């Protein structure tokens, strides 16, 4: 009965007394484990299966049995367990295996259900839930539409709040709003269990999300609602339609800007070549690419009080067409006008197409890679920056390792260990004349769970850009001197509790400055504050 | 709540209505499935995987969350799945992957809890407990000490009860006896959670089992104690040891020997070479050997009246020296005594050393396989007994395939379709000038369900050697006119629902003829008792 419940099950850690008390001697073989043992022998459980999606497969089993015990295990080996517990193992297990969620705690939506999202969110029967991760499995890269199946992100999703940011886990729901899909292996596949129907048009789209919106607000007041792998069709506007009205955010945009922001101006710092000095190429111009610049020019704005106008005009922002300039004579995408160049002349532009003659005109002391389209960071681009400054800072941000800009190796041995590299994955060390290179991730997980926990104490009416600011300059501000002499970027993943701690504190201390916060309990001065976000976080120990 | 039950969760089977009413739409994906849809869905995932053990891993999943579906999936595949759920795979799920048994119900006993058996099996706080499955890990083949990890033996060997015979999964009860381990792997493993010590001498061996029979007795008084996967030093002696004081049998002993000579008699009804024109060669001379040998003679001997004494000097044992006689000059062991010919000389048991010249000096008519030393029926061999009959009856029952003592398709193929094969593993068919053969495989699943079911229902105070014999006939006649005409030696695994009734009534029956039957309700004519035990049954379908 214990044994059955997996969020007290304490398996081989009950010592024989527990046992006898509890009445469950000789239910258990009768080795007893601390926690930390009971995790090594998991990592060992996990190490024995060769492929990432059969080390999911028992991880997905071990959070069925005992929930500590997962939550220890993924916290003890955090860079390692990440890609498989998420991106990108988690989509192939939606894509291929969604049997292996069919057990977790999830909402399903649908039109079937118009008119009965708030039945459904009652009947749930949560207590005050504090984070709902929603997606349509449209994906945010346009790859791969789940559908139905998309409910496995929002459950992975869910679990990096736990881990991250002590999310309590019964306080936390996995939503799928199936909208329907254009998957057609999916359309004609006998065991989809989703709806059968390609995608809904917009205004039935908003229908239904409009009623999630209104149903959460309602049923789950205190909730932060989080939109996760929504195709660009609906996401950005998603925010806009809602951002003002509903506590919620967007982490593939808002998260992504300010994790990179964060990196990027300890990057500067490391570089010597301070902000206002810095000429970056901004290779890739879609909607995204240009929120992340935008991102950077407000965190330089913030920390160094430079006119936001002055640090815009240092970016060269490069679509497929060539450099963004008003000489160029196309007419520009609302988003690239901001960062069009007005200082090149209309025959300088016709000769600006190639990122190797950008670069040669540009002479760039920075190279930001979110394009998407392969290796275009070459050798010969990487010895041009080079010329231009001696700590080039690259960063090959596309996703997956196949599509990035470059190699963090080739970026290190390029610039013989000059290179200042952040990556959109994780990378082993390079070692050059017995010195050792190795990339900073800016990976999500920074940002996105202190964001969650902040907004679950402070309960502000809504989530305004100055509360991701404030998430992306204290994540900046976390990684120490010491950090900074080993030419890390961010402070230390496994230190996540920390640093979703500090975040959380941060946007509260936000939310309270600009009286948008609905809870009157939290301490009001950063120290008394975070040793009271530290207490309120969630740890994977066996409590009772 | 409903949902995270797997003995009544139905998942997709919910309809709308059940769903709405439940407070669970929303909880699943939107498809209504049957039980018959779900089944071909679970049996899709498993063919997704291509390794028995990660097949039986999936399988493992599905018991977790849906019982009912589970056994339904079993049922509609048991020839494909019997591989993967018990041996081989099971064994190897053991001894690499015990984590994969963590989950499930199951009580382990080891001389820490001496003095306090009835203790921990009141606190599992079963109902009216019908089959229990014990084992030690030792191995009845002696290969790969499984030590504490032998309870995955016990609940495999469990599932096959619920599947075969009907036993209600709620009235079975997996069992390890961990008296220690010879594992040198395991003795020096950090993840071993078991008794960390060589094997307990037979005193104290002895001193804990029959306190776990004692406690069986008093606590889980309607059980039949099964015993599975004992080593040779001590099945035999278990059995002298209790097999009068209380309800208990050895399946790989009693069992075996039951179907095989079941299929043995129906291989003879085929062959027209009537029992006692066979000459049999009995190729091992194992206790095990010679107890299938004597489990055919007392069958015949049933079934037709012939003297047993007659039918037991139908049999020509071979152990390792040659031919077993008793002009050899060795003083035999006991039990090769029995079956030792007194008819050949001291000069031609001499000449009676290789399989090669004892098959040419006996002229067989059949070649029983207990060897477990590789092919020794060569092409040869096979084409000598061609000499000695039309019908060459070739069981090669030695385990795994690779100790087989011939190929059912060399047996086929070398006698132009003549041979009578029965296997102890599954063979795909072999087709010969158009014309089509299988070898009857006789699975111990045809015996244990139904003498589990039986001693269930007749409740007798022992499970003496008539009842085993009882169960052997029964199986034997089982075998329609139909099945016989297409060369098949057992009724259709498939079937096994309906072979475990008849196999249960017949077993019934004779404790009533012995009055040792303790449950008065049941009818006493076999049409009205069949009646009855098909109705007591558990049917994997959803009930409520
Ligand atoms: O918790 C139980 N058993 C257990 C036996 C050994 C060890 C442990 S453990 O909790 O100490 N370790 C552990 C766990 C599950 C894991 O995942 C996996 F392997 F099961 F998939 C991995 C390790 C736990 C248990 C739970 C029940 F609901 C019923 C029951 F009868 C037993
Ligand atoms: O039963 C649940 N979900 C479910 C979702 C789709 C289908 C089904 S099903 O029962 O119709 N099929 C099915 C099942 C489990 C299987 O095994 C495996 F994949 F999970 F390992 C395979 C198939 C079942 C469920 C159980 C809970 F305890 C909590 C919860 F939130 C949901």
């Amino acid at each position: 009965a214990i044994l059955t419940d997996r969020y007290i099950n304490r398996g081989t850690a009950f010592t024989m007394e527990e046992r006898q008390k509890l009445h469950i001697l000789g239910r258990l073989p009768p080795v007893v484990e601390t926690l930390e043992e009971q995790v090594a022998r998991v990592y060992g459980q996990v190490k024995k299966y060769e492929k990432p999606i059969n080390r999911y497969q028992h991880l997905v089993s071990v959070h069925s049995t005992n929930t500590t015990l997962y939550y220890a295990t993924i916290l003890a080996h955090l860079e390692e367990m990440l890609p498989i517990i998420y991106t990108p193992t988690v989509g192939e297990a939606c894509m291929e295996y969604s049997h292996l969620f069919f057990r977790e705690r999830g909402v399903y939506f649908n039109r079937l259900y118009k008119g009965q999202f708030r039945n459904i969110m009652r009947d749930a029967g949560y207590q005050k839930v504090e984070v709902v991760v929603i997606t349509d499995g449209s994906r945010i890269l346009g790859l791969g539409d789940l559908g139905s199946n998309g409910i496995g992100i929002s459950i992975g999703k869910c679990s990096l709040y736990v881990a991250g940011a002590g999310i309590d886990p019964r306080l936390i729901v996995p939503v799928i709003l199936d909208v329907g899909t254009n998957n057609e292996r999916y359309l004609q596949d006998k065991d989809y269990l989703g709806m059968r129907e390609k995608r809904l048009g917009d205004e039935e789209f908003y229908e239904l999300l409009d009623e999630f919106m209104e149903a959460a607000s309602a049923e789950w007041p205190n909730a932060v609602i989080q939109f996760e792998d929504f195709s660009n069709n609906h996401c950005f506007d998603i925010m806009e339609r809602y951002q003002k009205k509903y506590r919620c955010f967007n982490d593939d945009i808002q998260g992504t800007g300010a994790v990179i922001a964060a990196g990027f101006l300890n990057a500067i710092k490391l570089s010597g070549v301070s902000p206002l000095q810095q000429r970056i190429v901004v290779f890739g111009a879609g909607s995204a690419a240009v929120g992340v610049a935008n991102n950077i020019a407000a965190l330089a704005a913030r920390m160094y009080k430079f006119p936001v106008q002055d640090l815009v005009k240092t970016f060269y922002l490069v679509d497929t067409k060539g450099l963004v300039t008003t000489t160029r004579g196309d007419q520009l995408a609302a988003h690239k006008k901001l960062l069009a160049r007005t200082d090149v002349s209309a025959e300088d532009s016709a000769k600006l197409r190639t990122l190797e003659e950008i670069v040669r005109f540009v002479k760039p002391t920075t190279l930001l890679g979110l394009g998407g389209v392969g290796p275009a960071f070459t050798e010969e681009i990487v010895k041009m920056v080079m010329q231009n400054t001696e700590r080039p800072i690259i960063f090959p941000l596309s996703n997956p390792t196949s599509k990035a800009e470059v190699t963090p190796e080739n970026a290190y041995k390029w610039t013989n260990g000059a290179a200042i590299v952040a990556s959109g994955s994780p990378f082993p060390p390079t070692t050059i004349g017995g010195k050792t290179f190795k990339p900073s991730q800016g990976n999500n997980l920074y940002v996105f769970p202190g964001v969650g926990l902040g907004c679950a104490l402070a309960q502000p009416t809504h989530i305004p850009e100055e509360l991701l600011l404030t998430a992306s300059e204290s994540l900046n501000l976390l990684t120490t001197e010491g950090d900074l002499r080993e030419g890390r970027l961010y402070p230390p993943l496994e230190d996540i509790h920390n640093i979703s701690a500090n975040v959380a504190t941060d946007v509260i201390l936000e939310a309270q400055r600009m009286k948008i916060d609905n809870n009157k309990k939290l301490p009001r001065t950063r120290d008394e504050l975070l040793a009271f976000v530290k207490k309120a976080m969630w740890k994977p120990v066996y409590s009772g």
